[PDB]
């Protein structure tokens, strides 16, 4: 991956302007679209630690659910290696992204109420941030144009950011390099596991049992508890993959194959996409 990436055939629209930087959304449209369309639409979160990353990495499944009559769109966000901003700054951007797409859903042939969240590692933290973490929303937005997402597709994502009152132990991972400085808010405020309640959108989740960056063992006990709230989060094990088996180009892109017929069959499932 490079950045800035490379998106053609893509259209670009900056989503928000923010300390003299134009953010851009990466919109792909379906065969036959028109604006009088009421399309689903997905909004990609690339990964890459709050610290880097690229749109590009979700390139290739933006042209698959392009392909399936969905607006998919790659949101840039400010990052730490780029922008002197914190995981809560992130968040904002995230949710800015599904602001301006609802804002914008007549122009883009968009039904307001089926806009999916989706993203990898920290853009799949940034994806549940938008359907399930309250605030963190940039300030001088319209707040009564909500920012939750209907329905997130996570893949491997990070969902727990703060131990407390949390079971059993945690390993050190050296990412959380006491990026505690580099949240941006007390740990809980942006950890989605500690947002777990009632009447939330409905996920996917992909994840590896042999990821050593983010442990399986917290999205499944993230899994558990939104099941018992009677949220609707199903999650796959991958079983023995690792951080990342998701990406285009990994393994013999198997993987890749079966996140994408996966997810499209949770799309038709909640009613977002026909099938095929």
């Amino acid at each position: 991956l490079r950045y800035p990436p490379e998106m053609p055939g893509a259209e670009v629209k900056v989503y928000k302007k923010v300390d003299n930087v134009d953010l851009k959304l990466y919109i792909y449209k379906p065969a036959d679209w028109k604006p009088a369309d009421r399309r689903s639409a997905i909004v990609f979160f690339f990964g890459g630690g709050w610290q880097s990353g690229s749109p590009a990495q979700f390139r290739p499944q933006c042209e698959y659910f392009a392909g399936r009559g969905m607006v998919a769109m790659a949101a840039d966000y400010r990052v730490g290696s780029r922008h002197n901003v914190k995981v809560a700054d992130c968040v904002a951007d995230a949710k800015s992204a599904i602001r301006w797409v609802r804002q914008h859903a007549a122009e883009l042939g968009v039904d307001p109420q089926k806009i999916v969240a989706s993203g990898g590692s920290a853009g799949g933290h940034l994806a549940a941030c938008t359907v399930m973490v309250p605030d963190l929303e940039a300030p001088e937005e319209d707040h009564t144009i909500s920012s939750q997402a209907n329905a997130a597709i996570l893949f491997n994502p990070v969902l727990i950011l703060s131990r407390e009152g949390l079971k059993d132990h945690v390993p050190r991972q050296d990412w959380e390099e006491r990026l505690r400085e580099r949240l941006g808010t007390e740990p809980k405020a942006v950890s989605p596991y500690h947002h777990i309640r009632a009447g939330l959108p409905p996920m996917i989740i992909f994840h590896g049992t042999a990821d050593n960056t983010v442990p399986f063992e917290t999205i499944r006990l993230f899994a558990e508890a939104m099941k018992k709230a009677g949220n609707r989060c199903e999650l796959v094990p991958f079983e023995g993959a690792a951080h990342g088996f998701f990406n285009f180009g990994r393994g013999d892109n198997l993987a890749y194959q079966k996140t994408l017929e996966l997810a499209d069959e949770f799309l038709v499932e909640i009613g977002f996409l026909a099938p095929k």
